[PDB]
DNA sequence: GTTTACACAAAAATATTTACACTGCC
DNA sequence: GGCAGTGTAAATATTTTTGTGTAAAC
């Protein structure tokens, strides 16, 4: 839609600002933005004082005009300089450009959207300086990204649904500086499916733990946010977690997430060229009943006890926790042994934090974690397939709930 | 003072009225919408003005090319800032503007003598006339008589013949060089023959640091720290025979759980022998790698765009842009060069 | 008369360096 | 081995706005 008023404006701009080339056009862009802002500030001053420049009024006024003061603005097309009007008693606050504000490009969110991508503060600084003209340092990037800390708290207090059929807990470890020592801390992401079949990160908790009381606090946080019943909760082997699970969620059948079993048994110690033969490990969870699964587990153990460090022993010891997986239907089995639904998150967090070698504090780590989390969950619109068929049977398994 | 004409004031008023500007974002989006196609068509006409100085928008696009961004990334950024689309043809026509600058940079007059010179290779895939081939770009970095390091040359390498190295050396000598004091390049096919053919008067020995890099080509994560920790003993040795003893020791001690890399050490030991003839400071300036691995790794930090290059000139442009962006702030020279000067003048008096 | 502009400090707000306490990488 | 990075808190450095006295415009 090309309005003839716009064409008249274009011809008038080309004429009055002496545009003879494209470079003339960019310099005219700068000059025109500056002049427009100066005109609108002159209008706002006329509004505040109540009269135009040198206009006589019969009623004497306690405020006279007091010249101008300079300020360099930083806009999208480049750096401009303007002269701001000035009242005598210094009473009026500008409306277009507030006091002391020199960033105009509304670049705030963009900088954040870069930090959420995984961009270094120095990378962001170099990019902004190169492709915008004005300079924004790294500490200012940190100060800009500090602004979503209230948003982070509002997400930490987000009201949750009443019942979540399936919940997974995953840990991702990073190097963070606590009390002046850089140690490995694990962040726990709580991903849950609701009654309709939608995957959504329900919670994020920084570890900073050396106890089981932390797990009870996490479960009480989830229970306070609005949750009443969990049907299936799957977490990794962690300190005092089963007791906390049965303290606030007793009816929840806690089973050990099989993808965590395949990772902790295989990936931690495994020849890279023999690594792929997890296909024989598929035989354990494609079994019809728990007894056939245990028999296939023993067979796979005997065939792979030739080079296993300590995996099949963990299978044997934790078979008590892996047992309830078989009572669920075939589609719930599918929802369980799909490693992509957890591994996707883990790989995305790692690929976004690839450049962040060491974090200076807990809140800095939380910032990136929440940003990557929203950047990932924004794209999740496909709900789990074959649902309703899965729902119809799981609601039979758990009748009242 | 911005003395604004009354017609300009009425024009600003008309702009505010047409776009209903009340905030700064209103003004910026107004200018973006109003003048998008204007800027686009002006630039297209000025680029097509070459048979069918540079501006800020074109400098910004040059920087976008410098950071190795996709054509779609540049398109998105320009559409957001100025408000018009930029085609890949437009990007190519804009970036061809620095080609005369590159011509000037490849014909620069060089100094008479350069104490230390390094040549490094970086390999890429480029498509010429529809054939995708592996081309290695060789960067020639040299330190001058005062102690300042600066990239002397950039050369595309075809099949890595000795004729190519001889041609590179003849280019360097025509640009003004007469004698090199120390030349250290990567172990390459038939480079020493060209070196002693075009600069015979001083026996240059190569691979002061490219050899530790070549042993680290198969750098295995588990065996990195201890292997470079014990390999520091090989090049910090006081004497040549002590160096050979440490070489055999490290070879026998780390041939376990690792292929037979050390053979390259033995066969090329004839070339590594004279390295110890240099003193502690002259060795330090060499084996630190602080400037060569820095250059190639900084190039790689911008190498996010792993695309095949559409021509030699595109690769050459990107390499020149990265090189000049590094050398602009890195032209600062290093200390303690007086002892190194006294040592180079003791070893090679005439220079 | 009346207003407005212009300086040049002092004051107030903002943005940029070390500074760290380490990590990964040939 | 060294060395180039990281995010940001503390410590500065920079820029903007403000008191008012005075020169100039209306």
């Amino acid at each position: 839609i090309i309005t003839p008023e716009k064409k008249e404006l274009i011809r008038n701009l080309i004429s009055e600002y002496n545009i003879t080339s494209a470079k003339d056009l960019q310099e005219a862009l700068k000059d025109l933005l500056g002049d427009t802002i100066q005109n609108m500030l002159e209008a706002e001053l006329d509004e505040h004082l109540g009269y135009e420049k040198y206009e006589s009024t019969e009623e004497a006024k306690s405020n006279y005009r007091n010249g101008y003061t300079s300020k360099t603005l930083k806009s999208s097309v480049g750096q401009v300089e303007i002269d701001i009007p000035r009242d005598r008693n210094a009473e009026f606050e500008p409306k277009i450009v507030p006091r002391y504000k020199r960033d105009i490009s509304e670049i705030e969110n963009k900088i954040i959207a870069m930090y959420a991508r995984g961009m270094s503060t120095r990378e962001i600084n170099e990019q902004i300086q190169e492709i915008y003209g004005f300079e924004v340092s790294a500490e200012m990037v940190s100060k800009i990204t500090d602004k979503i800390l209230p948003e982070i708290e509002e997400w930490q207090k987000r009201p949750l649904g009443e019942v979540y059929p399936i919940v997974f807990i995953d840990a991702i470890h990073f190097s963070v500086k606590n009390d002046g020592i850089v140690g490995k801390k694990a962040v726990y992401i709580v991903l849950a499916i609701d009654i309709e079949g939608q995957k959504d990160v329900i919670g994020i908790y920084v570890g900073e733990n050396e106890s089981s009381k932390f797990w009870l606090s996490v479960l009480n946080d989830l229970k306070n946010r609005g949750v009443k019943d969990i049907l299936i909760l799957c977490a990794d082997a962690l300190s005092g977690i089963k007791d906390a699970i049965n303290a606030a969620f007793p009816n929840t059948e806690y089973q050990r997430c099989i993808v965590h079993q395949i990772r902790n048994t295989l990936k931690y110690v495994s020849d890279k060229d023999r690594k792929e033969f997890a296909r024989d490990l598929k035989r354990i969870y494609t079994a019809p009943n728990e007894k056939a699964g245990y028999d296939q587990m023993l067979e796979v153990s005997e065939k792979w006890e030739k080079k296993y460090p300590a995996a099949m022993k963990s299978w044997k010891s934790n078979w008590d926790v892996i047992c309830p997986f078989f009572k669920y239907s075939e589609e719930l089995r599918k929802i369980m042994y799909t490693t992509n639904t957890i591994e996707s998150l883990n790989s995305s967090y790692r690929r976004i934090n690839k450049s962040r070698t060491v974090f200076p504090g807990d809140q800095s780590l939380l910032k990136s974690i929440y940003l990557a989390t929203v950047k990932i969950t924004s794209k999740w619109t496909m709900r789990y397939k074959n649902w309703g068929l899965i729902l119809g049977q799981l609601q039979i398994m758990f009748e009242g709930r």
